[PDB]
């Protein structure tokens, strides 16, 4: 079934010290998160660029990463129920807070952790190029040759388009209908690996290090987290539901050229342009498309979604 | 009286080509804006850093600017009525659109242009060090020695703290009361040059290049703006009023040390810490404090605010 | 009272030999000029740049001086009566001519020496930063706190805007009225140090090395001025009064940023733009604004103007 | 009213790692200290040199800092009652101990934290150069033109003379009388910014990491303070009151030349030399004068002392 998604957003220094530190701390955070039986996996991204749409963001490129002093991270965790994420943070607050503060000397902004429901998902199981023989054999044996997925390679071997959209009050149904029809049209595009539409439903206070005044002071005063703030918040996640309605349109692509020309169908393929025009007519903000590299992931989140495995 | 504020937010390449281009285009945009009789001046900023609050954002510094591949700009325009800003953009769309696109090859994100009401302002006239004799003489002649302002030097010779806050629904009155009391306490801090509290009331669609589908395509297709999009929007500014309520707490300081230790009173001076704790107990997001350099400005916005001049 | 002004204009090589030579000869010319009891002081300038007004003169900058192979000098002398200047040149012709020819191997153009009446002056006494205590004390003791001037620092520690204007026949009264109202509006601008409006009334033949044919040959033939031309002219200064009417709008500023944003009020502050539009509607030429550095000066010309001293 | 003073004394490596670490840890220690309502502010110093008094310490200079492998820090905290300091250390022992040990790899000697009563204080509010207009205006409006203080700039923009004195038993009253008369004479010296006389009344055991045997072992054995020693001491602060009586004569100066020639009045101005000779006749040790730079400070301690603010 469809999980719920938490996206931990942080901006960190683009330094070898930061790469090394996150490679040591990130796995520990995933191990703590996996103490909760509602956790069904994760997908961690580094922003590598921006889709320029001709010259609209002419200072940007799809691969800018080398040039940048900081990195935006978008760390997705997947949950059977969105309250499972909030419960996991409360139950594991001390260990999580301490791991979060190991990243302290590297952080510029965040963490900020919006929570999402999935409106639509066409997200296949990941497979390595070594695995396609197994996937083809098992799909043929089940009489499902017609629904064999593309090869969506894990661990940094494909790219993500992270499309930010904010929708005028009352046009949410129109946005969802025509964003789904757009993602269905992308199934024709070479190197399309799937997509999903995320609808923001709140912001995690503990995931965002947002406490009451006493907690805020304890966060600032702690010697590397040894001194644990009391995790008392002034809100619960649904009380920070941004309006107007935020969506992320998340698509996955073999590489940045497939992304550019595949997403480009909304501009250059008249029949797809007509569908996506209905999406554009709902927006107060966007589209703004970040290019992400999905580096570290727990691909079993898609086994939960699709209710099968290889 | 209190003007309304539009803050044009953009992220641009940190290049000599971008510095030169903005120094040529920026003044022209100000001249077009000044065609509207509701325009009362402007204050343009470049973000130079982040207040780290000890190690909370330990990868940031108050002066990071040299290290960065891109710059955030926050370009304030001041208006007798917020609708004057919307009318100016509509009446001058072609010339503004074309100037905005000269910056095209330098832009990474934006423009995004929220509109604000001023809740509170203690913002003196700017003066050069050469002017303090005039300011002192005129104040003494009026028997107003008690209200002589500090010397708030224009054109890059002071710094700004840009404090982002998002307030839980129903706690806006509490936030405003205690944010005002905090800014009043800052009058005791060495190098405090004034502050104001901005309350977000909408987002300018034309200022944010947010049009209907037809307009969006014309923006992407134009050869440097010669081809002018039809400025038809799917919303007006009040239909993009973010909830929960956004505020900017804008303070001005002689230098970054005065900023750090002056703002720091909310953490290290017990009587001020007790005031600001009431602000902290209202927040769903923040505080997050950007350090800005106010470079190009039309200081006469403060003549409008304070209803006098030297 | 208002003196009359002679502005000796020359273009010289931008060389260390030229800087050294002018530093030795300039003071001697001032000492010769001071033989005449009508001489009330001087203010010598080097042009350092041009106000570009956005991209209108996009090859220019306010500080270009380093990049230039030649320098324009504008050497102001101040006189109780304009005929005093002409009498001084006639009475001191040999010594002045010989000092002028010491600069010979450095001159590219000039000298050209227009004469001016002052239409309007708001030009304070100069003071060093060490003097402001005296200036404040003396003004307070006189009950004149309201009219304390800004600190207008002498000897290269401020900048000058030299605004060239040529006015259509019959629109001189309109030009003068609204140029005065513009300079009055500049009193509100940070770092404004005063201004004056100069109206060209003739050209000095002896100051311009303009003699009859016999004199011209003696100028060309002289061995460094030992051989003195007979100072016979074919005109007197009022017979070279340019039409249409030339004006210089001379303003003084703390620094080039204060100059750019202060003069900029005629473009970006709607109420001042409306005043200065009446000036623009009188022009056949201009505005063209040179940026000058007032290096060597006899500040006592302002003691004569203002009829007081510290 | 007069606060009491704790001076935390440590010697640390003069390394970029030590500068960075103290810039991150110091603010956190101040925030923990500010949990106690008796805390009224702080003034942290780095020793930059020694007053050589001709050739008496001829190997020393007033600015030696660049040449040195280690730095002496003198971190002043100010308290309504000296017991407030002892209570703050006891109540916040775990968080303070952990922050103190983050500095561990940089420490050579200390911490050693004597406690003081203020015998005499002439210590103005600090002001930035931007603030002097406000300070002058508010003092004139209060009828206190006669008592306007000098501009004592915060955050590393002045220097401190830290004068060590030890007084023969029975000569304390003579020392205090003539040390006060000496500091009154310094009001005549250019660049004098105030002074105070501190009389040592004890040593903080917790501030000095002086515990019983069990605590000492736990201090040595702790993994970076995670393992918290039991804060059991063998003495209270008044049981480590050094005899004979220690004083610090603390004076503040615009710069090191004003310090040298201003303090020098006790040697070179006969009438002041006669006053200070009465101080010299009381000493068993001293004077020994360290030159300090007051870098990070909570200037509101002077608002408590003087019972007003700007
Ligand atoms: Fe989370
Ligand atoms: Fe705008
Ligand atoms: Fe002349
Ligand atoms: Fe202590």
């Amino acid at each position: 079934p469809k999980p719920y998604v938490a996206i931990n957003m942080v901006e960190v220094r683009n330094d070898p010290k930061t790469l090394e530190l996150f490679g040591k701390v990130g796995p520990k955070v995933c191990m703590v998160t996996a103490r909760h039986p509602g956790f069904v996996g994760f997908q961690n991204h580094v922003q590598i660029g921006v889709v320029p749409l001709g010259t609209r963001w002419g200072g940007a490129k799809m691969e800018m990463s080398q040039e940048m002093h900081s990195l935006m991270l978008m760390q997705y965790t997947f949950w059977k129920n969105w309250k499972d994420h909030e419960e996991m943070h409360k139950q594991n607050w001390a260990n999580l807070f301490r791991l979060c503060l190991q990243c302290a000397d590297q952080m510029i902004w965040g963490p900020y952790e919006p929570l999402y429901e999935i409106v639509y998902a066409n997200m296949p199981l990941n497979t390595e190029m070594t695995d396609f023989t197994v996937m083809v054999g098992k799909k043929f044996a089940a009489g499902e040759a017609v629904s064999i997925p593309p090869i969506s390679q894990p661990y940094g071997k494909r790219v993500v388009a992270f499309g930010e959209h904010i929708v005028k009050e009352g046009l949410e149904n129109q946005f969802e209908e025509y964003a789904i029809k757009t993602l269905e049209a992308f199934r024709s595009a070479p190197g399309f690996l799937g997509g999903m539409i995320l609808k923001e439903i709140g912001v995690s206070p503990l995931g965002s290090l947002q406490l009451n005044a006493k907690g805020f002071h304890q966060i600032l005063e702690t010697a590397n987290g040894m001194d644990v703030p009391e995790p008392v918040t002034i809100y619960e996640a649904p009380e920070f539901r941004n309006r107007p309605q935020r969506y992320i349109v998340h698509t996955e692509w073999s590489d940045t050229n497939a992304l550019m020309f595949g997403l480009g169908r909304v501009l250059i393929y008249p029949e797809v342009r007509q569908i996506h025009d209905k999406v554009l007519d709902t927006l107060v903000y966007g589209p703004y498309i970040r290019v992400l590299n999905p580096m570290m992931e727990g691909t079993y989140w898609r086994e939960y979604l699709n209710e099968y495995h290889l």
